[PDB]
């Protein structure tokens, strides 16, 4: 599924991501925008052989099992395929663990490079939330 901007903001809020670990909803929408263009089916292979999955491009290196990332962990205890669902629950639950891991949303390099310190409120502006 390709989410609308306000549609995704509303799902993220429903799943308790708005201000999770102090990160406003705008931050999560911004990160999803640049990670996946809001497309739940986004996959991208990394140079190291790991793969990023879903709206927030969660990496098989640590967070999900895809059976093809040697020496990797599955800290969210999910198949990476669960992260491609039109239902964002698994992505949201796993992102909660990732953002709690010590570096906050810096875990998402695109968030650091494209969202951090910007007017992230723009990403939820006009949305009925
Ligand atoms: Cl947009
Ligand atoms: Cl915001
Ligand atoms: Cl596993
Ligand atoms: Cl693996
Ligand atoms: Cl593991
Ligand atoms: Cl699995
Ligand atoms: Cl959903
Ligand atoms: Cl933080
Ligand atoms: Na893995």
């Amino acid at each position: 599924k390709v989410f609308g901007r306000c549609e995704l903001a509303a799902a993220m809020k429903r799943h308790g991501l708005d201000n999770y670990r102090g990160y406003s909803l705008g931050n999560w929408v911004c990160a999803a925008k640049f990670e996946s263009n809001f497309n739940t089916q986004a996959t991208n292979r990394n140079t190291d052989g790991s793969t990023d999955y879903g709206i927030l491009q969660i990496n098989s290196r640590w967070w999900c099992n895809d059976g093809r990332t040697p020496g990797s962990r599955n800290l969210c205890n999910i198949p990476c395929s669960a992260l491609l669902s039109s239902d964002i629950t698994a992505s949201v639950n796993c992102a909660k663990k990732i953002v709690s891991d010590g570096n906050g949303m810096n875990a998402w390099v695109a968030w650091r490079n494209r969202c951090k310190g910007t007017d992230v409120q723009a990403w939820i502006r006009g949305c009925r939330l």
